[PDB]
């Protein structure tokens, strides 16, 4: 439904006390995080960290949102990365791991650079819809670091163990089509119809069940993430158990002041 | 502790119609009990015997009044002291009880031995007799369980103890198999059976949807993806209970 | 050469009793699972999945088959998923996983859903150009709880994984080769042509060495499971040689096994 | 090292304000106490009192003069008796991640919910009083998360399974035999004991209390895990003269120069 | 990019003196080639390769100016054409060699990598191919097979369906199937093989060797389990000496901690 | 087995040639000894002992007639009490080769078993410990960790909860202590240490070594991810060669034929 898709989009302002982040929410349910110091090609400092932290857990409350966007203000540079010239030093783990956890699909709307790293918070995402004007690196080696984390693993989780391999070693820049090739992006798209094509993605998951998408990301982070990953499938399968009869029994025991009794449901296969 | 409804004789009904090397029964309370029914070679297992053991625990799992399976051997000398369709049937036998969404319960008297170790660890829970032996044989005789024989093994005792086990092929009686944590309680011989259905009747209490989520979420933490699957599965059960 | 693996195939029936599919064997060591519901474009009832199970566990004891196609009546679909208990499928997934032969998924037309899962855990799949992939449903049970996810990922990569689960586009033969779902793509006219010649090749091989390599690749996705599957073979082995069988003469002679004549190896 | 000093009284100071569920405290000697402060219903969580405890917790992760957390239920009768009558997640991860090490003090009932909290601290110090136990499969609920998987990393998958499939109640010695707690100690000294417990790691490298505690979560929590112990090797990195040249070679205007370090074995 | 610097040409000492099979040789900003010299056989390993490749690796790792690796054959036909038709399965302690080594480590290829000689190039952190370099495994169409990294490494490498085919049929693979499946890093020119690795291998150079090491345990913690833990901690032991606050230790009078931070 | 067998008297026949730091010696009946001989340091090791236990390591494992080996120091005061703090890390070298020994590694612990020290007795496949033993980590104390196999590998042995403990707090553990945690594999009078140790030994030695083999690497694999799935199928590649279809490729190759795999039978 190409009309529904590609329908305007009405955002509203909610980045009330923000200093480096705009954030905004949509009337038919995405949230978007937009990293804003475009004078230094979006890159974060500890303060940047946090606000998108508090900007990512009020999205994740939000009932009303479904969705969420991560992005750079401007056309040249999604992020760049931590800011060289100096809320604590490594915050970004934290918002590393508050993403991965998110039980909402991420997405990663990435115009011009998304470098060092600023290029681990665009693979963090569940997905990246990129400009043809894409630029994408890590520059670790280059200057004495690393994320041997989700930076390291999870990139050879989706572009296998040579690439990645070669892309942190190297520390070479990579443009949109090679990001593409690779498996690192999940669609290119003109710099003019960046959002257009971000927002028609968005929709098209928001057609699908939040139990669903929650679920389904909970199982594929599952396969990285050993008990950690176990934790999340958990907690969804307690959430499918309260809406059952079976998993009710228990608080309407409590409200009869009875013992349960289990003894009237199936034993299925 | 109702002790009395825990502790109450049991109702046992055949169904061991066509098996020649098993019996199979059942109980109006919910208890399947698979029985190794050959106590002249102190309850060795043959292909056929374990061909009968998937047919009568398939039965168990898609029988909706039977919450817990017993697994245990004939007498009291022998729970099963190993292997004599095809030659290793018992790797299908094992995923088989691994994926059983009921809890199963080696009961266990006198020798758990072998091929018939390896089959009591697979139970989600063992209860023994003070007569229970226990060990593994196959670098003795030239075999091994590099499988979950090896690997679950090591997730209920700890690293050092299964490589005891299987490098030495030692015997250890139920106060040694109990300090290690390879049983989950010891009984007097003659109340094996009494203290086996308590435990069942226990369970048999609770939540069968919520034992069943429980026993995939604890076989997650060793089957990798196949884990996933489990939980995956119970996820859809539980969303197609609405 | 070409001359062999692109003979004529001779297909014997052997659906004797079957409803829902056909199963078929080739004089060469081929074995044929066909979903047979075209009418509902190949969607699967648990009689279906039953029937499927059975077929599959002949070919495994069938000492004269190989190799396993898993397919769909007609042109127009592989399978298009679900509606003998509602989740059978489960159990058929793994069936096909632990399998010591190998099994391709012969791809025409669409395989959706829990139709498209089948297909992937496949060990091989053959696509024809009109095939055409994606998950379906907006709810958990849809989504048979992400059942299939994990694997698919490391078929597709995370990115394009969470792409399929999370929009349920539809793709054709050519986007699901680019991803790596497929391994090739033939005209819709040379598809069991084409599929053949792939079994064929695997049937030149040693059977014994496909499955260790199965269990290997299996043992890299599945845990404790894996290295159930990976030592089993291993167990196999080790009764096939002079050790194993000095260790089992012993035992029943009742005599002490004498293992020094046999070297430590490094 | 001195048992005169590993028993010297404590003194708590209250950081408590704004708190309804909880009692927060801080030693001087680098200790911070958790108190759930329902003793009216066996000290069971309520979605405030996991509230609480968070920020707590949080506030004890930032507070560079903290070492050590104990987290504790007030009164002698109970530890935690579980959810009242999801952010419990939310305080299970947050502990986990806590790159201090966190002890779990308990007297009496550590029960459901309040089962899951002590097993997912790094210690757990029991009096003789103690109770433990799951009873989630007797409600109609469970916890297949780190409340399994992780439970079998403590006491090994038969045992697990034992107490998820029957939800039976284990004293302190069942659980001291079965690994489940670190030690157990008369109801009269627990504090006396977890506090010398305590200062035994406030006396360690905290930097290489941080590292152990990651890496024994990397056995289990998979890429989680490595992102864990990954970011200490970062950290570590950084407080390194080959760490410090990238940043130095920006603030000098050069091309990093690593010429001229050590390719070592 | 200073292609001047990264094009320059290339002088390699010979450090063979000893060795039979394989040719020697380390070049002066920094780079190791370890070359298999059995041309006659298209450069297939017997035992003693194994050792030798084993000794010069070794020796590699330990020499303080040597920062990169690459494995290669002799001639333009042959990378290694696998086992010759320490001890039998010595080439197994090459691969963990090639595994946990703390450099990074490029097979450069021309011709076959078939068999034995696959599984060398897949254990290299990266590889260089030339366009006339061909792919493949041969295991289970002359009876055996590499069930170890050989196949699950694979799997991280091109996925499992692409796995599962390589091994199951064991066709060959052109430089191109091998590039358009993510197997090799590159293909250029035959007359470019050497020319470019030995570019990449610069741009490494340029970098810091901590931090490869340190990402290549990372990367290689995503397969191994706790010997890719061993690895990763290793590496964060090793930085830890290098501060204040593990100084202070060995220091230590009891050691006084206190005056580190603790932080968040 | 025959306890007149296992408790026969061991002959140790000198192989120390070469060794300043560490004693090497092997038994007629398979048993090759690695003594840290540094009594009066407690025997740490400095780079020099590494270096050497390694090289003796490779020597016993590629030793035909060997089929286990000890590990221990000498006298009764000390297995090993960590790394000489008067390359570098070698250590962790030699931690990786008693993992990937196909042979049964067994350390015997008189008295201190300490730091790096306490991480080599439980890289041993087994642990036969004297009264007098004495075990704990020390890296916290004195600014230092093995967050590799010293800490997963020792979860994998004690459980998470004493793992945390014992890295944590630092203490030092007795034979009785270690025993209830599944540390050791037994505890034994001082005086017995040897003779139980070669008992065991002995025990295994009577063993098929290929199963030994077998079951280490699948033990291995339970904790080793990719790097245990090489040890395990490594040798199912062995044992292949060992059988008829095994052997088809290098029949076909000497006959100068092409190999045929349709006269082999398919198993289920
Ligand atoms: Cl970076
Ligand atoms: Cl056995
Ligand atoms: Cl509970
Ligand atoms: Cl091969
Ligand atoms: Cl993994
Ligand atoms: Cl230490």
């Amino acid at each position: 439904d190409e009309a529904m898709l590609y329908a305007p989009v009405e955002w509203h302002d909610c980045s009330e006390g923000f200093e480096d982040i705009r954030y905004e929410k949509s009337t038919d349910g995405i949230a978007k995080i937009t990293i804003n110091r475009p004078q230094v090609r979006n890159a974060f400092r500890p303060l940047t960290v946090k606000e998108m932290i508090q900007a990512l857990a009020d999205a994740r409350y939000d009932d009303n949102i479904g969705v969420i966007i991560l992005t750079g203000a401007g056309d040249k540079a999604f992020c760049s990365g931590g800011d060289q010239k100096v809320v604590h030093h490594l915050n970004v783990l934290d918002f590393q791991r508050q993403i991965r956890t998110c039980p909402k699909p991420v997405v990663a709307m990435v115009a011009g650079y998304s470098i060092g790293g600023g290029h681990v918070l665009h693979m963090m995402c569940d997905l990246t819809i990129a400009a043809d004007n894409a630029i994408f690196g890590q520059t670790g080696p280059k200057v004495g670091s690393f994320d041997g984390g989700w930076g390291a693993s999870y990139m050879a989780r989706i572009v296998g163990q040579k690439k990645a391999r070669e892309i942190w070693f190297l520390c070479r820049q990579y443009d949109a089509k090679q990001a593409l090739d690779m498996g690192l992006v999940n669609t290119v798209v003109p710099l003019a119809d960046l959002e257009k094509e971000t927002v028609r993605w968005c929709r098209e998951m928001l057609q699908n069940s939040p139990m669903a998408l929650r679920c389904l990301k909970a199982a594929l982070n599952a396969d990285c993430d050993g008990q950690a990953g176990l934790q999340e499938l958990a907690g969804n399968a307690t959430m499918l158990f309260y809406m059952t009869e079976e998993g009710q029994e228990g608080r309407n025991a409590f409200n009869q002041k009875r013992q349960p009794d289990f003894s009237k449901f199936k034993r299925n296969p």
